[PDB]
This record gives structure tokens, C-alpha cells and sequence, in this order.
């Protein structure tokens, strides 16, 4: 499974970063929260896979 947000742990790539940086503050913070949940689940799966689950 590939890291879904490899740029600064929060963005897909440069155009995605620029898009999020152009948004209103509330929308940006909501998307960053959503992405932090995605990243936690990604890391948890990576950990379980490394242990042989």
C-alpha cells in the first residue's frame, strides 16, 4: 500500500498542496483532519503488516 499523502505527510503532490492552501480556513482544516485519519489508518495497517498479521 502506497503512502496516500507523501508530501509533508499531508499532501499528494504540489498541485494538491497549492489547492489546499487556496481554500478557506475551515475547509482546509477539515480536509487536513480527514487526511490525518487516513494517515493513522495507513500507518496502523503498515505496522500490522510488518508484524506479519
Amino acid at each position: 500500500e502506497a503512502n496516500p499523502f507523501p508530501l509533508e505527510g499531508k499532501y499528494k503532490d504540489e498541485s494538491d498542496r497549492e489547492h489546499l492552501e487556496s481554500l478557506p480556513e475551515m475547509e482546509r482544516e477539515t480536509l487536513l483532519f480527514e487526511r490525518s485519519q487516513i494517515m493513522q489508518k495507513y500507518q496502523e495497517r503498515k505496522l500490522f503488516a510488518a508484524a506479519g498479521a
